[PDB]
C-alpha cells in the first residue's frame, strides 16, 4: 500500500508535508516550493487534497493555496511501487495566476509535471 | 465579491455544489457529471479545494475524487464578476487515470477546460 | 469531409488562414493574433501543420512561429461537421516561452484551448 | 547555437530524426514512438515543424502524424545548451486522438512532457 502521509521532495527541490488521510481519502499538508514567479516572497503554504483510499498504487489529487501570491496550484497523479517497495508520486500539474478580467483568461494558466520520493 | 458557495452548471451540463468557505478559504461539495468514461456508472462524488478568501475575483483549486472509478480530477480557475454582478468560473482540469504500472504513466493525464455559471 | 483550407477564427478574435493542403496531408498558413503578452507588437505569423487526409472528421496539429516574439504556440484538435455541413475546430495548445537558462523550463508552458468557425 | 537537425532520443526510449532546417525555421523529420495506445501497431510517422534561427536556445514546435492511427501530438519546446556544450530538449505534448462526433470531444486530450537527448 501506498499512503501518501509523510514527507515528499521533488525533482524542483520543493518539500511537502502530508499529515493523516482520513476514512474518505482526505488529507491536509503544507508545500514549500523551491521556485515562484517572486522567490523572495515563498513562504510554507496549505494544501488539501483526496485520494483513493483502497487502491494499491492509488491516484490523488491536491490543491496548494499560495499564501504569498494569488495564484493556485492543482496536482494530480498517482502513487506507484516498485519490485524493491520504493514509492514515487507521478504527477502533472496547473497553476493558475490571478489575471485582472476576463479578457486575459487564456493566459492565466501553466502546465508542467513533477515526481516525488519520500524524504524517509 | 465572487464567491464559490452555491449550485454551478458547466458547458458539459455537469453540476456541482459547492458548501460553506471556512475563513481559510476551504470548502466541501459535490460533483455530479454529465459524461464519463463508462457513463452508465456516473454517481455523485465528492471534492475538496481552497480558494482565495479575500480577493473580489479569487483563484481557487479543487479535487473530485470520482465515486465510479479509480479516476481524479482536479480544477483550478478564476471567478469573475461582470457589471451586472453575473458570476462566471473559468476552469482547466486535468483527469488523472490509474494505470497498471509506472511504464504506463505517459498516457494517464487528461486536459480540458469548463466554464461555470450558478445554477437558481 | 471536413477540410482545413480557407479563413478561420477562433473565441478570442485571431483569424487564421490556411492554404491548399497536400496529398500527405500537410498545410502552411498564417495567423493574426488578437492577443498577446505585448498585443502592441503583433505581428502576422507563419504555421505549418498536418492533417489526416482520408478522414471526414481529421484530427490535426500545427506550430505557429510567433514573428514578434521568441514564443511558439502548437495547436492539435479535430474537424467536426454537423447535420447541416458546418465545420468547427475543436483545438488545445501549448504556448512555449522562451526562458533563460534550464532552471526556469518549469514555468514555460501555458495551455489552453480554442474553437474556430470559418470567416466568409 | 542549437539546432534541431540530427537524431534524438527521449526518456520514453522514443526515436525521432530532425532534416535541415531551412532558412524560416521550417523542418521535416520522422519519429518512431517507442509506445502508444496499440505498440503492436506503431510504424515509423512524420513529423514537421519551426524552431526560431537566431536565438542560441530557441524555442521550437513540431507535429507528428502518426501513420498507424488516427492520432495527432504536437510538441512544443525549448532547446538549451549546458556549459559543457550539450543539447537537451525539453519539450510538453498534446496527443490528440480521434472521437465520434464532438460530444466526446471533453475526453480526446491528452497531456505529457520529454526531455530528448542527441543519439549521436
Ligand atoms: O509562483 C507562485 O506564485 C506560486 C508558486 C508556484 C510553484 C510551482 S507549482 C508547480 C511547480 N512545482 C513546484 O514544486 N513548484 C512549482
Ligand atoms: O470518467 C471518469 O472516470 C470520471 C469522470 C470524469 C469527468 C470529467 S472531469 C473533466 C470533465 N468536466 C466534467 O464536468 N466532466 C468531465
Ligand atoms: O504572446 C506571444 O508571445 C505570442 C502570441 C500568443 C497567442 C496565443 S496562442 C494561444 C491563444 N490563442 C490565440 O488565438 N492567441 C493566443
Ligand atoms: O498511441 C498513438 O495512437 C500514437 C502514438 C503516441 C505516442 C506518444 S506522443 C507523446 C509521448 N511521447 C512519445 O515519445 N510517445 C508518446
Ligand atoms: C525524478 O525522476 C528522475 C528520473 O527518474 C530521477 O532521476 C530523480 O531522482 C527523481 N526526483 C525525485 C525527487 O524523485
Ligand atoms: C512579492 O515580490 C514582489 C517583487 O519583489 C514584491 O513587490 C511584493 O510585495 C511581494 N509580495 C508578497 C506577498 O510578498
Ligand atoms: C459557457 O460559455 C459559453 C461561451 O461563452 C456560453 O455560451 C455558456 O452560456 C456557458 N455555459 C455554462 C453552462 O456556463
Ligand atoms: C463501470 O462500467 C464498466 C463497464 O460497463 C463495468 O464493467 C464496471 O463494473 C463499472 N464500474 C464501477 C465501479 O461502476
Ligand atoms: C466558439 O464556441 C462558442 C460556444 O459554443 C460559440 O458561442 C462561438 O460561436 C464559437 N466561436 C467561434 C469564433 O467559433
Ligand atoms: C514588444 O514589446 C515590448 C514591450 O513594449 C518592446 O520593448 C519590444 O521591443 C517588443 N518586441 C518586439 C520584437 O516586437
Ligand atoms: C531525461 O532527464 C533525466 C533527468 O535529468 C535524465 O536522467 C535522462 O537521462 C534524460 N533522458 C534523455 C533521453 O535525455
Ligand atoms: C491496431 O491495433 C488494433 C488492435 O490490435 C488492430 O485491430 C488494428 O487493426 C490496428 N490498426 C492499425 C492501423 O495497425
Amino acid at each position: 500500500k501506498c499512503s501518501l502521509t509523510g514527507k515528499w521532495t521533488n525533482n524542483l527541490g520543493s518539500i511537502m508535508t502530508i499529515r493523516a488521510v482520513n476514512s474518505r481519502g482526505e488529507f491536509t499538508g503544507t508545500y514549500l516550493t523551491a521556485v515562484a514567479d517572486n522567490p523572495g516572497n515563498i513562504t510554507l503554504s496549505p494544501l488539501l487534497g483526496i485520494q483513493h483510499k483502497r487502491a494499491s498504487q492509488p491516484t490523488f489529487g491536491f490543491t496548494v493555496h499560495w499564501n504569498f501570491s494569488e495564484s493556485t496550484t492543482v496536482f494530480t497523479g498517482q502513487c506507484f511501487i516498485d519490485r524493491n517497495g520504493k514509492e514515487v508520486l507521478k504527477t502533472m500539474w496547473l497553476l493558475r495566476s490571478s489575471v485582472n478580467d476576463i479578457s486575459y483568461d487564456w493566459k492565466a494558466t501553466r502546465v508542467g509535471y513533477n515526481n516525488f520520493t519520500r524524504l524517509s
